[PDB]
């Protein structure tokens, strides 16, 4: 009991015994925050942060904080007079104010056509408050084009998000080319363009808007580059947008680029960095609604950051727009940057060969019928007269409506939604707007060196493509119902429906039909003595089935572990285990390739053969050479089959494996405020599990739904068919396919070198 | 150009019209004053508290409730505190200076008139007292000058209990009281002056003041708004008082105190004592014992210390088995009581709940039996247990909080074991240096809890059981070794943790390939009866010869398919929207079950029934019902042998599937302030996915591991091993082990029914 005592008599003895701009700053977000909740009284109190700490030895910032106060202060004044109902007004918001800055570096010697000086060295900013971009016009925000009376007539996105100044700059760089292309076009002959894209002004009617995602998440030195090209002002920032809440800011500045001893063009640029992170899809949102809305362009392009455009693209977008009349929508050519460099890596090389085979086949075959699914990421333009409405509603509708009462399937579907928008470009109501592919606008963006990089951009790739392509073949029965086409349109259009069907069936069942493909003839020619150029009748016998044995073991094991980690951990830290996957399934295709051509070699080459032969793989190379581009398939056909297994098993199933990755009161009032705020936070959390729990099912659903009918699909032609009865139909059926793709990229080829002699009928 | 004209008409004509006091407000600005004195910003704090101390000042005089009046005066403290702030600010040197400490006592709005009690005080029965604390790390909880009413009245608790409670009804609070409350009138009405009742502390008509249950809530965002009614119905919370006095404390926790007293129809319950530690901020069970037991155990200093979840009902004689055995033992370093179902009679018809029941039956018989044997219990989570607090003051604790203390990127995802950590207290209390500390099983402490009645809360809570105890068992095996390393154990003791260290090695092995051992048992046993005639009551030499073969491919098809859905929809979405899932397989594994249970009766009862078959199944499966007419309740497996037979694969698959699936500045300083918050976001972001990326890849990477090890045994044997070269094998392996669990509760009876006859010796 002695430590006891001695412890509580220890207890016992030790029981005895001038303003700030950063507080002006705070009191100003407070008063933003306050008025965003309706509260006028605190809101005029706190607003009233409007003067004296404007002790600053800087003048520039003293001149900023003086401005800022006194705009604060009338404000202030407006917002009184307001409570006191002498000016009734619905919704007061701080009045639009935009401050023009000296920029910080101008170019004594540079070269241009005829300028002014307070649009050349001056930079104009103004921060928005619009949260539904379809009143920007109407809350009284103006660009400086509206301002200065310039009208542009096309208007170009570019979306960044976290890139570094060397993507922004070859971007840039690449639409200064094509600003200076479009100028030095001969006038008075056949071929060149007229009207509003003629020399010595083109630069006035071509707009590039650059849109950011994230305040918080640009990288600092796209930053330092954007102030570099004087168009960003951190300073102006927080100085002009201290109480005004905006939801994005906008900076506007024509600005001038040198390279070497050749000064590019002046580019009329628009700048919105909005501040809260988003979607693509939020930032097509402001691009669209807001500044087409308001500026009201003729054509509309949209590209992402990093693409290099050729000194062509742009004027063969516009070249194609004018001479049909009827495009409601193209997309240009996408190209990996520096094929031929950096030969050594197979995964660049099987992305060129994949891009210029998807371009060539698939988006010829589209562009014959007017109905092109657009690649994601690829630089794509519409014209405002197709997209105006019901398209662009359409494509928004995923912002405009929770994802609550749309269910996972919309979104899902409008994860790539630029699909979802050339389709109703397509099946507008009382208009027939087709679609196009121009070759020569090619537009060349730098894709990923690696594995796992490969691996999440084909997951949203695949995810987007799946879930449009069922949106098409659910909803193709609206372009018969509402849209008015020609007959002949519409009988097209039926023929590229029943293609359409049975190519997504055959890609549904893509993993099954390659595992029954190399198994039958690599496995069962080996076991079964096909192979033609080896005699394999007796053998040991144990070897014979151990091939098929440790095939079969090792495809499986495989796939579970695909499976497994794709559902798993996040492919960044499986980088070995991948790349392992994805070299065995490389060995096991060259061991194949190389069997095959052993096989088609020996047998005696009848007519069927060479045919089905031809028509199967060399239509790659055939329309290659009618397209004039032979050398990249020559180059990369090895790289890509190497990499067949790898994209059809590990990309499909990492897609279908992530479906739901988607986006004066009393004290009795104290306490009602208490309970409603943390009854409403229930609410939201309950609604928010409610969501990821049908996301998820969803996912599950579709996923077991795939793998399932791939696995019974599988079984059921290995028990029930043998491999003389089940591939001349596989071959029938590939076969058809790509004689339905080689024609269409035939007809797309004869389509752009006869429709120029018969223009006049 | 007509529409265009006119439009910007349109926007030229829209051109006109480019260069008192409030309770609320005082509460909002001493949260602000609390941020600001966390962030030691000293200057703002003063001023912040002042003026939130002036205006509670002002506004008290307005309030119309005379108790609203007296609290906000007195809160209005926090003058006295700005005295003590400004004086800090040197003729008062102290380091961190903080709002002094102040518990304040209301008076209960309940209190009953009719009550009988031994005796006792105004100023207790009929007060409520209630104190803030900001103690962040709880061992300075008596350094900061925080007291419990025990400590200040003097009262000295020897046993202090601890009731975690989270998101619960008030129902199982209630029935935990009630049950506490029954042990202490047992406590209380033992006769005095004879063998068997405890002498000392622990004797009739003052035991209720030496035993303090210590209620500690999780959150106060969770916590059930019925479950807060009932607290304020037995007169424990005050949520006026809470939001007054813990305006400007900015605490972590908020602690009341009431020596609570309970009525349960025309019988007065004996008053407990209470202290109920309600967490601000939502954490973890091993947080809210961190608080407990550092903070109040450190300061109480009790003799023993006992753990319970909530809604765990104990029977009369938990309390005083629990504290026989620690009396007459003197070495007992820890128990754990077993753990029940409550009512398994009733709702014989549900077969999860039997499952349960009969689980948790069997578990404690054999395997606590056998672990008490050799004095080392891994502890069941969720069980009521018991420790003394000599053998867990330091180390122990030490290393059961490490968690909390070091952050698990240091730790890593291993050491992230402690997700169910009484194990790892456990093994710290077993090989404690220096000091040779046993477990204990007290078979007659029953604590009847309340399992979940569906399967998919069943899998979760099996999914967090398993995952603690597959870790926590890892770091019994790999640490093991400490034990004659470092502790001063009796030569005989070292002996039988090493038999036993041997036993849990294997019984570990074995269950780790369970899911290949069930199927090829299964397969083995049913399947190949079946087709190769082997069942002995019945004759398949001919029969078809299609379904002979037809029912392992079945067999086969069906297991394989259900292993890969299983592993997908656990793997991936939460298990409460794939409730028709999880039970189309739980149904299709209980039959499954059902027919290789009437295949295995037949097999044995057509068998001559040899004297090695009778003992190998005997010793292997009559195991259970010998243990438990022993122990003397065997009518439960009676009952539930077939309810649990039929959740055999259902259990083993899905849940270990589940478990190891889910392992005054200026500008230049604001925009240094801006760039260092945006840096540290940044890395703090980084840090975090760093952490998931090794979390998700040691979960993925132990997966595989288990999954495929499972795989390649279970093909390894069907390819390589005959059933009459494997099932001997394993027939041997279960018998062995449940031989050893056989031995150990016969061990743990004759102890019981012996020791007390031996005591002189
Ligand atoms: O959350 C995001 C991620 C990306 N982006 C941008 O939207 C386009 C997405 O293409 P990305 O470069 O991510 O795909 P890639 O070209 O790398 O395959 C690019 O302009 C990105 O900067 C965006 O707006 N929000
Ligand atoms: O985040 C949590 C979840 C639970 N608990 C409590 O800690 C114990 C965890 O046991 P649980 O109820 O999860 O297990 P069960 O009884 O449901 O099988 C119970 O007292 C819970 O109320 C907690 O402190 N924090
Ligand atoms: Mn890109
Ligand atoms: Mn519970």
């Amino acid at each position: 009991h002695a430590p006891r005592s001695s412890m509580m008599s220890v207890e016992y003895d030790g029981i005895p015994l001038i303003p700030s701009v950063e507080e002006a700053l705070s009191t100003l977000d407070r008063a933003a925050a306050a008025l965003n909740a309706r509260r006028y009284r605190d809101a005029l109190k706190l607003y009233l942060g409007g003067a004296n700490v404007a002790r600053q030895a800087n003048p520039k910032i003293c001149n900023l904080l003086t401005s800022k106060g006194f705009e604060t202060l009338n404000w202030c004044a407006r917002l009184c007079d307001w409570i006191e109902g002498r000016i009734k007004e619905k919704h007061p918001r701080p009045g639009v104010h935009k401050v023009g800055i000296p920029v910080s570096n101008w170019d004594e010697d540079w070269v241009g056509p005829f300028m002014d000086e307070e649009e050349a060295r001056r930079m104009w900013y103004t921060p928005v408050y619009c949260p539904h971009p379809i009143d920007f016009s109407n809350l009284g925000y103006r660009l400086r084009c509206v301002e200065t009376g310039r009208r542009p007539r096309l208007m170009i996105c570019i979306t960044m998000y976290n890139e570094g100044p060397q993507q922004l700059k070859a971007t840039l760089k690449k639409l200064a080319n094509n600003l200076a292309y479009l100028k030095e076009q001969m006038p008075g002959d056949e071929k060149s363009l007229t009207g509003a894209f003629a020399g010595d002004d083109v630069w006035q009617n071509v707009l590039v808007c650059i849109v950011a995602d994230g305040r918080e998440q640009v990288h600092p030195k796209t930053l330092d580059y954007l102030e570099a090209i004087g168009l960003y002002d951190e300073d102006l920032l927080t100085i002009n947008s201290a109480g005004i809440g905006a939801q994005c800011h906008l900076f506007e500045h024509t600005l001038q680029l040198s390279v070497n001893g050749k000064c590019l063009l002046p580019i009329q640029t628009v700048f919105a960095l909005k501040e809260n992170k988003a979607s693509k899809l939020d930032s097509h949102h402001w691009y669209f609604n807001a500044f087409a809305e308001q500026i009201q362009p003729e054509y509309t392009a949209v590209m992402d950051v990093g693409t290099m455009l050729t000194k062509s693209a742009l004027y063969h977008l516009l070249f194609a727009f004018e001479r049909n009349h009827q495009i409601g929508g193209a997309c240009g050519q996408l190209t990996v940057d520096n094929p031929f460099e950096n030969l050594s890596n197979w995964v660049i090389s099987a992305q060129h060969f994949e891009y210029k085979i998807s371009n060539i086949l698939d988006k010829s075959l589209e562009s014959c019928f007017g109905f092109i699914s657009v690649l994601p990421g690829a630089f794509s333009a519409y014209r405002y007269e197709a997209i105006r409405g019901a398209p662009l509603d359409a494509y928004f509708q995923t912002l405009n409506i929770e994802l609550d009462v749309l269910g996972p399937f919309i979104g899902n579907m409008y994860l790539a939604e630029d699909r979802i928008l050339s389709f109703e470009v397509v099946a507008r109501k009382n208009c027939n707007w087709t679609m196009h592919y121009v070759k020569d606008a090619v537009a060349r963006t730098d894709v990923p060196h690696d594995l796992v990089g490969l691996i999440s951009q084909r997951k949203r790739w695949l995810n987007g493509a799946f879930f449009a392509t069922l949106f098409s073949i659910w909803n193709w029965g609206r372009i018969y119902s509402e849209s008015k086409h020609t007959f002949v349109r519409k009988m097209a259009f039926l023929v590229f429906y029943v293609y359409h069907l049975l190519y997504t069936a055959f890609g549904f069942f893509l993993p099954a039909n390659l595992y029954l493909a190399l198994f039958f003839i690599v496995f069962q020619g080996f076991q079964q003595n096909r192979l033609e150029f080896i005699d394999t009748s007796e053998y040991s016998q144990t070897v014979l089935d151990c091939a098929v044995y440790i095939y079969n073991f090792s495809y499986l094991f495989g796939l579970l572990m695909l499976i497994i980690i794709g559902l798993g951990n996040n492919p960044k830290h499986m980088k070995l285990t991948y790349y392992f996957v994805g070299a065995v399934f490389g060995l096991m295709m060259m061991l194949s390739s190389l069997v095959g051509a052993g096989i088609f070699f020996s047998t005696p080459a009848t007519v069927h053969s060479i045919v089905v032969s031809i028509l199967t793989v060399g239509v790659y190379f055939i329309a290659s050479a009618l397209h004039g581009e032979v050398h990249h398939i020559f180059m990369t056909f090895t790289h890509y089959t190497a990499l067949i297994p790898s994209f059809v098993n590990i990309f499909t199933i990492y897609s279908f494996c992530n479906l739901q990755d988607l986006s004066k009161g009393d004290f009795k009032d104290v306490i009602a405020k208490r309970r409603a705020l943390e009854e409403l936070r229930r609410e939201e959390k309950e609604r928010v599990e409610n969501r990821k729990k049908n996301f998820e099912a969803f996912r599950t659903n579709v996923l077991l739904t795939w793998a399932f009918s791939n696995l019974i699909f599988a079984l059921f032609v290995v028990y029930f068919a043998s491999s003389s009865t089940y591939m001349p139909v596989l071959y029938i059926f590939v076969a058809s396919l790509n004689t339905c793709r080689l024609l269409g990229s035939i007809g797309h080829w004869v389509y752009i070198h006869t429709e120029g002699l018969r223009g006049r009928v």
